[PDB]
């Protein structure tokens, strides 16, 4: 569907219907995956159009040389990276093939992506690549990735047209931010910065900054959209829970509901399952694992609770007691 490419803010709608918090990098992406899909589809409709105006047009947009937006998010693990990506992907209804930058210690990646298309080459090339990671390198890797980021020929498969998404936490650059760089410190300093800081200087960082990391030149520029997500912090954590559209809350309420149960969380209920998901460091991701533990037996017998009410506690959630039927 080259057809209609929802505005950013429409994407940027669909975004807020899944991922919390993030605003900024909620933004550059909407805007990044508009830019790309509206050329595409801009690009194909004077192909199409086939005449000698429309082929002026393809020759000075070429002429101009409109550098395709690949993208680089850079957030800690578990904020919404691969989500956003996810989110659109499947709202576009766009084949998306995910990877891990690891797995390289190949042509292997856009093979999946036939596979989640169908093998149909057109909308493979229309697809997007996800490469997780990338911060994880080694030097070799990055220009055998290069290469098809940059756009190439592959046994048959055509890049050129495919969005690359990279990203990863960059631990290390955090602190490359904070040495040879802008915005410097005169003062006496107390002491390494707060991962509170140690992630808010990442929405600084500039292109010298991924190459000091340890990013060729060459690859950071075929990555024009950088986008930064922070940590998710107690405040999200508690939003995640219950205001997303497919909220564990809201599936957990729906399937009780078939059996005429009325499920509830207390406040204080969602706010311990987050502070635990938290500490556990099991981030967003191990919130079901954490409900899972406590509702196990609850949904066990939860016949004898038919037609009642169900409160969530903290305690409870601690299962340091039992949950709170009222008639
Ligand atoms: N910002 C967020 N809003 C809502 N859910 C999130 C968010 N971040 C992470 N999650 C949850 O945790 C999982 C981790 O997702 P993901 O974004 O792909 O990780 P990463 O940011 O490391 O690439 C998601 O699939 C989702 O269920």
């Amino acid at each position: 569907l080259l057809s209609y490419i929802p505005a950013p803010k429409e994407l940027k709608a669909v975004l807020d219907n899944y991922v919390i918090g993030q605003e900024q990098a909620k933004k550059v992406f909407s805007v990044a995956v508009y830019n790309h899909y509206k050329r595409l589809s801009f690009k194909e409709k004077l192909k199409k159009q086939d005449n000698q105006d429309s082929n002026v047009e393809l020759e000075h947009l070429e002429e101009v040389e409109l550098s395709k937006s690949n993208i680089l998010l850079i957030g800690p693990t578990g904020s919404g990276k691969t989500l956003m990506a996810q989110t659109l992907a499947k709202h576009l209804d766009i084949p998306i093939a995910i990877s891990d930058a690891t797995s390289l210690t190949v042509e292997n990646i856009l093979t999946r992506l036939l596979q989640a298309s169908d093998w149909n080459v057109q909308k493979a090339q229309k697809g997007i690549v996800f490469i997780d990671e990338i911060d994880k390198i080694g030097e070799g890797v990055q220009q055998a990735l290069l290469k098809i980021v940059e756009g190439s020929l592959v046994n048959q498969i055509d890049t050129s047209d495919i969005l690359f998404i990279c990203a990863g936490a960059f631990d290390g650059l955090a602190e490359i931010i904070k040495k040879r760089t802008t915005q410097n410190v005169l003062g006496f300093t107390q002491e390494k910065m707060s991962k509170k800081e140690q992630e808010a200087i990442l929405h600084l960082v500039q292109t010298h900054d991924l190459v000091t990391y340890g990013l060729i030149p060459e690859l950071i520029g075929r990555l024009p959209v950088l986008s930064t997500l922070d940590s998710i912090s107690l405040e999200a954590m508690v939003d995640i829970l219950q205001k997303p559209k497919n909220a564990l809350i809201k599936q957990y309420q729906q399937l009780f509901k078939m059996d005429e149960v009325d499920l509830i969380f207390e406040e204080e209920a969602i706010k311990e399952i987050a502070q635990l998901a938290l500490e556990r460091k099991t981030g967003a991701r191990g919130l079901r694992a954490i409900i899972e533990d406590f509702c196990l037996d609850i949904m066990f017998d939860l016949p004898k609770l038919k037609g009642s009410e169900v409160r969530i506690t903290k305690d409870c959630v601690l299962k340091q007691a039992e949950p709170l039927i009222i008639a």
